[PDB]
């Protein structure tokens, strides 16, 4: 769809069979949800934003539908305050911006 | 224009008589910017992001220019790693993300 920015762009997202609300955010290169269970193994690794570095679990090969359309891609998750999809999955769920 | 996002979508902003490059950031609620000089009526405020809270100057009735679109806003000033156009003015550049 279309999405204006006068509201958060939040879209609802499944995985790991839990469904989640997440942010679609061209910011961040990478996606990084909330701690959760997901299954797999994992590496840590560690990220930036602003505020400072918080340390994650690098997860590969990892299915999500996002607003329904499906993905797979590296998820990290960790220490956020909202479930941020970055451009590693937008990319793949075809998204643009345009102005 | 329409920014595929296998890279990032920067762009050039023209602030306070300098040139800067900026990410346009669907998940970032305001506009933070490196710091720079700007004609300082300002006041002190704090802003979260990943990793931690950073302490920002807050400006606003700042013309911007974003692509040649102006746009004028508040602009907090601060320590982030990168200059970051959030949904306050994206709205005003009319921007939208599709998928
Ligand atoms: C990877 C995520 C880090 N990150 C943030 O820290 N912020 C913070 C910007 C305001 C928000 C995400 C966010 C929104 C709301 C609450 C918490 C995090 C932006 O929307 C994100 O793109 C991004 C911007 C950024 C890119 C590169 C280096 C540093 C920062």
């Amino acid at each position: 769809p279309q999405v204006t920015l006068w509201q958060r762009p939040l879209v609802t997202i499944k995985i790991g069979g839990q469904l989640k609300e997440a942010l679609l955010d061209t910011g961040a290169d990478d996606t990084v949800l909330e701690e959760m269970s997901l299954p797999g193994r994992w590496k840590p690794k560690m990220i930036g934003g602003i505020g400072g570095f918080i340390k994650v679990r690098q997860y590969d090969q990892i299915l999500i539908e996002i607003c329904g359309h499906k993905a797979i891609g590296t998820v990290l998750v960790g220490p956020t305050p909202v479930n941020i999809i970055g451009r590693n999955l937008l990319t793949q769920i075809g998204a643009t911006l345009n102005f």
